[PDB]
């Protein structure tokens, strides 16, 4: 059993808001001065009920959200001509429901609806964009797809539109999907690739040469995380890239080329070695491990095959003793493999 | 083995609450040496939280069973910390490593979770009991408020506070206050029926800020203002409205506008009420208008807070 | 130039709360070609020039009246910023997609309202002593608006200067608000209604830290009510009536004054002293003087029964009141 | 007036409370059974103050703390033995509180210390670590000193402990000191080294070896950041490294070597110059700038200056070819470049 709102006639104050609103969604001209607008909602939440207002806004707003589908249907259209249309999209959108909040202020600080489980302006938009634009099976998969390809051609050296990529990933942020949607296949993807990778390098390239790759591509998902993804991602995505190309290989790459490193007394690969292998569960145990392999098959080879015995070890302690100092920065667990290892002959 | 014999026979003597017969030394120094070991650790764990669930099949009195729960939890976490503390070291360099295995603390958490508190039978007796202690006091009976606010700390702990409890206690709520809101309209006059409004608001939230999760505060206090104001707006207004303004009854009015300022719609069917009244006490008049101005503007000012949709109401309703 | 200009003239609209005639795409455009060819700090300036013009009505004045200014240029700050913002959404996610150290259009605006509306001395000093005013008036019974406050409030969080500005002046006048409070009504009431109003005011005070205040501020302003109404008093009240209570069997009382004396240090073990007390020396006064109406035998089991029906329902089956009271039964029985 | 706390002679509870710290602090053998010890607490919260009992517990964790100060004044040690002996020190310091705090939980979680302002037992523990051992003015500058030359020795080449690194940052977090203590100086000689870095390099090295070197060390400090740096450190970082080595540069590089790269048609590195411009404030709009001129001086020359092999029509449409390519590949179809191109031609 309500008021009468002072206006000249019924549904006079709503009208220009309504007014308003679609101009701000055309882009077009606001005519009428904010002054009278603010006061508008004002007048709408005072004399009548705030909820029934906000229904109101809701309800136009969606009817515009609706309405921005069907650009998405123009398939078969260009990968990245369609992330940059829904990232237009998006920038429209989030342009329109800051200024429809700037306007509807008074609503969403009412103290009515402080309690309100209904979300604020802002959140509303939110809701319906993911509800009709992203949402949808179609455009959400060519979404997904065309960011996943990007970051594909990026790994395969291609150069590609990171600031494109910031904005879609920051979207799926803001609309709380980020790690449905991407995150889960991103995490496939890469596992799928680093696994492929691994395995294919591990044949075609000598120890220096993988380490040196290992590193870059742990340099660059780093570089990829900082400058594109969410930080949520960053565990699981190093832990992947570690997992591929050093976790599946610690024992193939020492089997392969720990003794050439060794013998030929290559420190800077050795220290690289112990740098990347300590990043791993069981890296450093396994390499210490076939240390003290080499260690000990060392001694075997100087008791049967000696010119002097004594300066043969001396010369040979000397050279383990230096990488145990540099490359394996000092780690007493190597001192004592070796220690254990020399009572062996 | 020699050396995980003594973290095996530590872990049990905390587990049995027993004594640990190794210096402490020994044993950070085993967990050293033997970095396999966190899944051994998590079986033993395993083992031992798998065996607590059979204390719950002994169903008993509700605040008895609660405190049962209460303590297996104490001593879950009392027992988890101290384990946490003698493999800090796995702890550490599976935190140093990137691991995607979870924390000791957090394992302890899942497995307590999985084994005790999943449990059909005891979930559904553990917020029973944690519901009835809370519809309890709200009739007036005195409980055990800190032996709820741990109970509801471990659900939050736990990670289930929202699906177990917090869905039931706003269903139980809704219920109690939409049938005392009814109630209390019959056998209460309005003045006694806003002064009881208020207390509710009142000791609602305190039972907020004392034992439960703030994430509930605002469908805690909307599902109270919704069913003792919301739903009785207009019959308010009819029954005492116009004798709390002959009457001229100021502190009722005021807090019949505090109260109402809560709730959708509460000012504005007011304002209507009092447009109503002053039309029809003025036109009495007409058929003492600066008596009767003054008594209003009064009003105003202290009941409505000097509101100008009022003041413009009134000026209206004056052209009558 | 001309194109900075439209911009210019825009904002100036949005400022003035007047009409803003271009369509909004050719200012969207604009934004965008001034970008592609200095402009966060020309619109920094003219944010700031704005509310630098905003302070002068601040030097006049009731004081609900000032708090009800100062609110409202709070409102329209904010709006006047989330369409400034709208306008140069472009400029914000350009700055965000490059790493930018500078603070966001929306952070920009707080700052600059922080620092030439609310910074001043004076009308710090003046919405502060407002807001600490009505809250005064309020815990004197007086109804205030308490959506101004809760939008005050809010502010100086959003402004980031409600733990320096508010709260601790808000936690000493409360402080001393209830130790007054706390020796006046502890002369003036009898026990049972000293602590029914206790309970209320430590409903009340939950009821005000929901409703306007900053959750932040929950421990300290509950704990500083606990302190001075019940912790400052556990004793005078246990000596001025617990015996009553007892006495009189008031099982309702009993049980308010054990929840309230379990929300603060010390109350349970003071408590439960004076209950030792109260035991031997009840039974004491069986045992010497008994009631020529009762058996010796029915005179205890009474008092047992009593005693056990307390502890059950008031001290909630508490079992160091039950060996509490078995070994004082062992004085006498 | 206090009740009687239920126990043989006065003191005996707390006594074996005491015994208890002293044991763990120690790393000997804690001679009780753990039930008898939170039976203890229990009765001391039960029958005397929590408060009280949190203060004698405060004591003996300050009594001991402060004991462990003087084993950092044996100077002149090796800056990494010294971090190496910070880090155990805060290791047996966290694992002695852990488990203080697990017999304690009790007062820990106490309803009568809920509105209590005082802190958690972890958190009193952190309070005594920072004020008695971090804080002292000696042992903080030598711990940030050696922090800040292993991160100088790791830029220069050096294989370092990252994982003492992680370790020691992460402590200064638990104790909220990183941001004051360690990261100003951080970004302090990050801007430094960086600045140096930048200015002779340029001199050293051509813009294609210089450029690839940037990206190198973009790509570096992203890992020290993932590997043992805290987020809240990682704008200020890229932004440092970026205005170091091509804020201040841009101008300077696209002068040295924007028309070889382009006549000499490097696309890789026409890619990499665009990604890396990209990432800095005014760095597309230089770019375009610059291409403008070139564009606009090669087509001057293209009309004025004929080659005899081809008729200048051949030759503006190889050169329209090439430029075209460009924008599609290294400049991703940047439309801003295509309107510039277009512009440009209308020159001539």
């Amino acid at each position: 059993s309500m008021p009468k709102l002072p206006e000249n006639y019924t549904d006079e104050t709503w009208q220009k808001l309504k007014e308003a609103v679609e101009a701000i969604q055309n882009s077009t001209s606001i005519k009428y001065n904010l002054e009278e607008l603010y006061q508008a909602v004002e007048n709408l939440c005072s004399y009548k009920i705030s909820a029934n207002l906000y229904k109101q806004l809701r309800q136009i707003c969606e009817d515009h959200i609706k309405a921005q589908i069907h650009q998405f249907r123009e398939d078969s259209l260009d990968s990245v001509l369609f992330l940059k249309k829904i990232d237009r999209c998006w920038q429209n959108h989030c342009r329109q429901m800051i200024m429809i909040r700037s306007i509807f202020l008074f609503l969403d600080r009412t103290y009515v609806l402080q309690n309100s489980m209904l979300p604020s302006i802002w959140d509303m938009g939110l809701e319906l964009f993911r509800a009709h634009i992203i949402s949808d099976q179609k455009v959400q998969n060519k979404t997904i797809d065309g960011i996943l390809l990007l970051i594909e051609r990026e790994r395969n050296g291609e150069a590609i539109d990171r600031s494109l990529l910031r904005s879609l990933l920051s979207m799926l942020s803001d609309l709380q999907i980020y790690q449905d949607s991407f995150e889960q296949r991103f995490l496939e993807e890469t596992n799928r690739l680093y696994a492929a990778e691994g395995q294919k390098l591990m044949q075609e390239r000598e120890v220096p040469e993988y380490l040196h790759h290992v590193n870059k591509r742990l340099e660059e998902e780093a570089d990829r995380l900082i400058t594109y993804l969410d930080q949520t991602t960053q565990k699981s995505l190093i832990a992947t890239v570690e997992k591929q190309l050093l976790g599946e290989h610690l024992t193939a790459i020492l089997q392969k080329g720990l003794n050439n490193l060794l013998d030929e007394n290559r420190i800077q690969d050795l220290s690289l070695l112990y740098q990347l292998f300590s990043r791993v569960r069981g890296g450093v145990q396994v390499l210490l491990q076939q240390w003290i392999e080499y260690i000990k098959a060392f001694g075997s080879t100087i008791v049967i095959n000696p010119k002097t015995m004594r300066q043969e070890l001396d010369d040979f302690k000397d050279k383990v003793d230096h990488i145990i100092d540099i490359c394996f920065l000092k780690n007493e667990k190597f001192i004592n493999a070796m220690k254990e290892a020399f009572e062996t002959f």
